[PDB]
């Protein structure tokens, strides 16, 4: 028992981290097979970042301008290309530590682990959710660009995120591994509206189920609700409307605990309307939304 | 910017995890050089656990009864010995993935990362603190025994914890890597009092400094306090008394922000007495104590 914000073991991803330098800019790159992926803004100076013409900036660069170093050793760059907001540097050596991997575009509300890196060296690992507005609330500093987000299914690493920037509001934005930004963001130093965010309802309900499994049950009540009634409350409190697909994904947790999904919705309704009255749930004094129903099942079953 | 409960990258520790089986019990072991360390209760059956005579139980075991498997391959056991509550199994092969390492006994209030494992396979990584009462609030299930806690200083892994048991209260207890339990616990299935716990004051103050660095500053006030006055409040709210050694450890954070330690103590005093009035600090609705002043400095500087 016990429930923690757990990240996937980062070993398979640590083996892929490299440092990429172009001119005076150094950031992180991901070396998979004979290709190194990194944010295309590695080719900019600070002066270029207000409105960079990436196509023109990249034309001034040759393979030998991209310095790629895998810890101690230097990689030989034999090709370079830009795909959306990422650069792909072809190297003459396939990474011997390349794990089985996939590139995936995650849905808002899904979670993943981030291996924060600086100068190609891993500094720490944390779990987070892709917000409904396609931002992530990470922990990143200057030099963290190129750090990646991922999930692991037994021996396969599905890379879903590459870090690009911090918005003026302190939140984070990035791309999938094909260089497409999540959300409306562009890789330019401009103020950028991140949409209205909402709380990931299906994940809060999953976390209330994790709470019951682990013995925190004070919030359970004698009530039930309907999807319509619950959604009027979700509306008022800026929670994502609950759908039958979310109820379906919560089936395994409802089966394990014997608590019907709509009954858990009535506990969440009372918590939204009344607050937590100075009490905690799984060590938190707020409703947590960074655990998916899959995360709860994985953590509560002991999947490796 | 941003502040997360970040764990150390687990790669160096994943390389050391093995499965240890003795009879019908399987748990995790730590393979460093030519020795595998694991909880001594691997030699018990469920019947033995009410009051095991470990010396007698171990005399019934020979080297060949300890099945050690490093993922796919089997290790040959050439010696076994019990040191406090750990077994040390000498193997004929030194672990080729052994990192630079140390065994350390951590102080209560210090933090570390845990790589939760099942059947010798890593399942996830999370950061936690050793509570003042020498328990840890982890996330562990049956089979997690032998999972380790550690910290990393550049290339050196300091192992500080090995998981042994869950107390009837759902909290966790374990040993240093010499097999000495943290706290008054014994490796026996008996109800065991974990002392009165307290909140780690120096870590809450470190986290309020992390909040200011990251822009959360609503809790700052026009007041100051003294160590004596602050300690009367710490007493009432079950917080550890603050000492000059804690103020000294907070020096770098006070220097970075320009907020004197006693002025931050006055913000913490007002938060203890008034609560957070429905507001949050770094995404938390309670006062967080799982970040040491070293953790805050490391996270806010980008140490790899
Ligand atoms: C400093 C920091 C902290 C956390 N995560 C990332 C960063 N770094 C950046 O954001 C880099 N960067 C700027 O600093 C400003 O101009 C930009 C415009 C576009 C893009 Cl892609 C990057 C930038
Ligand atoms: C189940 C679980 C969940 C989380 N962490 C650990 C465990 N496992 C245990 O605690 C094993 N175990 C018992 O189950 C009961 O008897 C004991 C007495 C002493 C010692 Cl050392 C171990 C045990």
């Amino acid at each position: 028992s016990g429930f923690r914000k757990m990240a996937f073991p980062s070993g398979k991803v640590e083996g892929c981290m490299v440092q990429v330098t172009c001119g005076t800019t150094t950031l992180n790159g991901l070396w998979l097979d004979d290709v190194v992926y990194c944010p295309r803004h590695v080719i900019c100076t600070s002066e270029d970042m207000l409105n960079p013409n990436y196509e023109d900036l990249l034309i001034r660069k040759s393979n030998h301008n991209f310095l790629v170093q895998a810890g101690n050793v230097q990689l030989r760059v034999i090709g370079h290309s830009m795909q959306n907001c990422v650069l792909k540097l072809k190297v003459d050596t396939a990474n011997p530590k390349t794990p089985k991997y996939k590139f995936v575009r995650i849905q808002p509300g899904q979670t993943f682990s981030v291996l924060a890196c600086y100068n190609g060296s891993p500094s720490g690992v944390y779990q987070c959710a892709m917000r409904p507005n396609f931002t992530i609330k990470g922990s990143f500093l200057n030099g963290s660009c190129g750090s990646v987000g991922f999930n692991i299914d037994y021996d396969c690493v599905s890379f879903c995120y590459m870090h690009h920037m911090e918005l003026p509001t302190g939140v984070h934005a990035g791309t999938d591994l094909e260089g497409n930004f999540y959300g409306p963001f562009v890789d330019r130093q401009t103020a950028q509206a991140a949409g209205t965010d909402t709380t990931i309802t299906v994940n809060v309900l999953a976390w209330l189920y994790a709470a019951v499994i682990n013995g925190d049950r004070w919030f359970l009540n004698r009530f039930t609700t309907t999807l319509n009634d619950f959604n009027l409350v979700a509306m008022k409190y800026n929670y994502e409307p609950l759908t039958q697909d979310h109820v379906d994904i919560l089936g395994p947790l409802s089966a394990q605990t014997g608590i019907a999904v709509l009954d858990m919705c009535a506990s969440l309704k009372e918590l939204l309307q009344n607050g937590m009255n100075g009490r905690t749930i799984l060590g938190s004094a707020l409703l947590e939304d960074e655990f998916t129903p899959f995360d709860v099942v994985r953590q509560c079953s002991g999947v490796t």
